[PDB]
């Protein structure tokens, strides 16, 4: 019901929904390389500067084309195609961000003499995880997945995304010290084994980023170690805030695993309406015939519903 | 008669309610300051004279404003303007422990020839959390901040609280061991990285409080590094009794946490609903029309019932 | 109702209730200590030598009383008072294991040139702890308390009796080695801030309580610091064995925590029926005079029933 | 039709059960034990060259037998005794994967000149573990034990499966770098107590399990204590992995128990009725006679009516 506005793109066309999926998938690596961006390099090495400048422009794309979608009313719960509303609803909601995110932020910051707070603006690119969350919504509406489980992927979701970042902050405020002060450092003190990270500047990326992972998932987990832990006051306040907010978040992920298994399987409703049958059936005791003549027949009741 | 028993303010006037915020503001400074004071000041310094004494002041117009403000008795639903009644109920109910918080008792301790007993008279101080209870009892009354998140702050203040005082007391518990026994305390033993906390005394007070909650927090949170950890009898004594009370309340957040999602939301039983008969729909195929019908009549039930 | 068996004691008189309680007292010290004793000593000292006796004598008065004590019957509900049928039930129920726990073990043990596996026998004075285990059976038929509140004091019991007699068998395990062997244990190789636990069996008796409890405790939360951890493979094996069922344990004690806070509480109940009659006048838009009666007219019938 | 075509075994026939025994015994050694032989072995010692042998021949048979029995169907419901029948569902559903796991692999390993990757080909014997499977599915169709007791000793199998894996696999990633590099292992810079793992190859079998054991069953706990802990980036890499999952399976072992308690009981059901009776009776303060009869009249109810 658009005919006057045939610029504009229906949420629902096929081409739109390849773009969605495209978009999601992008928007998970800029939400995950964002973090690795800010905490393992001062500073985007030339190797995947193209991989910079790319990562922002499929962005760049999709600013434009939220302008030329159409969307669902929350008041009217109709459809509204009005291009001037589309873009003044996209302008209000999602623009500011989106578009502060898809700033050359490393280019910027190696253009202005290498200040920090430059490349604090790259945690604008997590508003990216607004993909994410949506595309949860979307299949949580989706009638044929179960929507506890929905809550519980997305809960896990949450926790690799969180875990991910704390393992990036985590060996950020490591480099925040300067490297003669790196042995205060809770991986510049850091000795496994044989292995001492004494230049962890230094050391290969993903040695690093799997050190610092390592330690996220471990304390995640509650499991703990302590190969690994805060050694600055720094480093103690992120792993204090770090523990807090996942205690709350394993007690929400153990809260949904127990509310879907409360919720039960019609398996058990079917094992509770079986032992109601055999409870009534042995104080009535009506026969090894009717018993198993009942048993098979309502057996095959809960079978073909 | 309101003009007969004059001066007698209303519970819930206004000019009362801002009074009952503020005093709640310095109701949780003071019963979170109280521990710090006591565990990591032997004797609270000139610098914080003032706040200390200010503090008391505000408790006592409290107890001054308390003698004056009417309340709803349970037995008759009035609110009695009475200050008989109103004097009566505040002796009762808890007029000696708030008139004792506001006693000098830093002051006292000094005067006394710095007796450490005197100051454990401090601990009466805690029961100024009467006001935050009181504040979560009102919000648990209050509709617009739904019981569901509210039951589970609740908890999680209780769990800040427990947490900050276990610090508190676990320093206080290093303290009391002579400075030359200071090698058998958690904190005087400690050698976080390159950093060893040598004369713990007099190390910055910040330092010491935040290595005594990343402590507190890491075992709350069931962590467990151990960089950090009892040395001392009195600190195994004490981790016990903490651990053991945490790993109850933990439960309890866990619990409470896990009822919030089982309980459920209106549209996740209309989600139920829909579910069994979309399953039915799509193995019984029958059309868009009598989809839509039956879909209608059901989302004819979560809003109209 | 019993004429002929006049020495048959009603299981209600008030004086075998008070020595219930009595013996109650007397199972849960002795249940307590038995892991002490044979953990912490290789034959009692002869200080607590007449605890060791009269503690036994206590309990086998009890061996006499149940011979003339009356039990009501199971499907019966008659508390039969046939002195014969009584002590048949009490010789084929409980009597082996109480009078086999009655036998002077320490005095055995020594006489026995210290052989090590008398020592055993003492746990068996562990069936006690049956004592306690009515207790709570008792308690949870009691209407005064709540049901799963009961259900959660009795794994509380069970976790801190667990947490005790691991921690006792932990240090026991710990003594199984050779004395110049002490290196290889847990204890012996413990370093604990400055002090070392080198000659550990001449180490203060509470010192090595505290500290078996205090690795007891922390393992039963899972908090795990590591400043105390199993070296010996004997001692790997015991960790994983008390590790695992503590899991379970633990599991069970959320599990019950969760299952009374999902039960709910008339509060949370009143709370979501306001709820309900909130979002119907708020679709009915009544009155705010109207609206305010219905709200103190259903709190008003939610106090008095 | 058991007529028709002999040397058909019925399912449920009493010899083919006892098989079914003797093969779930069988697969559980084998499942159990082939993370033992990869992990702790590269290559078998002759000393158990009948043991496994003999286990591939136990299983030989079990394919055979797999060609003969009948099975019930899904669609007809009835039981079919035919050979070409019986064999299609074998040769569709589990044949290949059974008979994989039958070769001899270290044998073919040892026969080709000792390749690691050969090796890897005895985790398809993993597969035996569908018969543990088929056996708790059969033991969730049965009225003796309950629905969700089942689920949660499913759960404490998939647990000890796991762990004990996780163990072997743990203890594999150490032996996968060189000898002269095991410094930078987990075991091979293990020095628990006075015992150094230095050459841990050399080390007993038994011991190297138990502690690799003990590893997985502290971490599977969240117990975390870190005498034991990755070194190697590998080595954190499969702790994050089975750290992660093993968060996700003991949040669903809380949730099953959880689970199983809410569910509560029909006694529970009664006690929480009359529990709320005798709060009534006590608060109206009722006769004695009259709150007999009401509470047999509930007793009544609360039977199964």
């Amino acid at each position: 019901g658009h005919n006057d506005y045939k610029y504009i793109i229906h949420p629902k066309n096929r081409w739109y929904k390849a773009w969605e999926m495209f978009i999601l998938v992008w928007a998970i690596y800029s939400s995950l390389f964002t973090p690795m961006e800010f905490g393992f390099f001062r500073g985007l090495p030339e190797r995947l500067f193209v991989l910079d400048i790319v990562g922002q422009i499929a962005f760049l794309v999709d600013i434009v084309l939220q302008f030329f979608v159409a969307y669902r009313d929350t008041q009217t719960y109709r459809t509204v195609y009005k291009p001037t509303r589309i873009a003044f609803r996209y302008l209000k909601s999602h623009f500011l961000m989106d578009f502060i995110g898809c700033f050359p932020w490393d280019l910027i910051y190696k253009a202005s003499g290498k200040h920090e707070l430059v490349r604090y603006l790259l945690w604008i690119r997590l508003f990216r995880v607004r993909k994410v969350v949506e595309f949860f919504q979307r299949l949580e509406k989706d009638t044929r997945i179960n929507y506890l489980f929905t809550r519980i992927l997305k809960l896990l979701f949450v926790e690799v995304y969180c875990t991910h970042t704390a393992a990036c902050i985590f060996y950020y405020l490591a480099t925040t010290l300067p490297p003669e002060n790196e042995g205060y450092t809770w991986i510049g003190s850091l000795k496994l084994g044989d292995y001492s990270y004494e230049n962890f500047r230094e050391i290969d990326l993903w040695k690093r980023y799997t050190t610092a992972l390592y330690f996220a998932i471990v304390t995640m987990a509650t499991v703990g170690y302590g190969d690994i832990h805060a050694v600055n006051l720094r480093e103690m306040i992120f792993v204090m805030i770090y523990v807090s907010f996942d205690m709350v978040l394993g007690a929400y992920l153990i809260g949904n695993i127990t509310a879907l298994i409360v919720k039960g399987s019609n398996t058990e409703r079917f094992r509770d309406k079986m032992n109601d049958l055999i409870s009534f059936m042995n104080r009535k005791k009506l026969g090894r015939d009717l018993r198993s003549q009942i048993t098979g027949h309502v057996r095959l009741q809960y079978d073909s519903h």
